[PDB]
């Protein structure tokens, strides 16, 4: 999904 939190990190 997103290792980020917005996009993927």
């Amino acid at each position: 999904p997103f290792c980020n939190a917005f996009t993927g990190c």
